[PDB]
């Protein structure tokens, strides 16, 4: 009754993302703020306060979405100037934030992410 | 009663139907709501107020922890309707909600000329 093996998985989906879709950091954090994973350049950046501060938008966020009769809305795109950050809600439960420089496509980041989400639903509903 | 604050409620109004919104609102990031056009009927407009400036807060920290300025434009993507805030002179915040048939180019331009024009009634007001 040891997985243990499912959460190796979990940080092995947060590291193919941040090399294959080029991603700076990349951070797996439960809606209650805990971090869950966290994979690249994860120096220099605190990882509890990030995961506190994400929990603290995505449960403002879903109580917006209930306020304008729609479901939680599922990814969130935040431009910047240098680097730009995407969050993805994976199974209502989990948040998967992905910081990456605005030099490296768009539509990569994306599709990367979307099979990252993908891999990691199937891990958590393995879960029970 | 007050020239510049009707100044305000036109560009909000113009928004609306400019960029075919459902609902624009114009936050204050104390959470006070300032204006507010379009479809705001069946939402409660206090507490959407509130829940805006709590969102904020939560994604201007979160800006500074990656060491970047305040994030202009947040998106949020949903699967009818998706929803655009925009921070206009570190002080307001103006959400735009509308839907996904609408194409994101054209929303984006229109806010931007929103947000500029509010930014020159804001700066008359001292």
């Amino acid at each position: 009754v040891m997985y243990e093996e499912e959460f190796t998985k979990i940080n092995a989906v947060c590291d193919r993302l941040t090399k294959d879709a080029n991603a700076k950091v990349v951070f797996l954090v439960d809606k209650n703020g805990q971090l869950i994973s966290s994979a690249g350049q994860t120096q220099n950046i605190d990882t509890t306060s990030l995961a506190s501060l994400t929990a603290g938008n995505v449960a403002a966020m879903g109580g917006l979405a209930k306020l304008i009769g729609e479901n939680e809305f599922p990814n969130q795109f935040h431009e910047g100037a240098k680097d730009s950050l995407y969050m993805t809600i994976v199974g209502s439960r989990v948040v998967l934030v992905v910081i990456f420089d605005n030099r490296t496509s768009l539509g990569l980041v994306r599709l990367r992410i979307k099979k990252a989400s993908d891999e990691l639903t199937k891990i958590f509903e393995s879960l029970v």
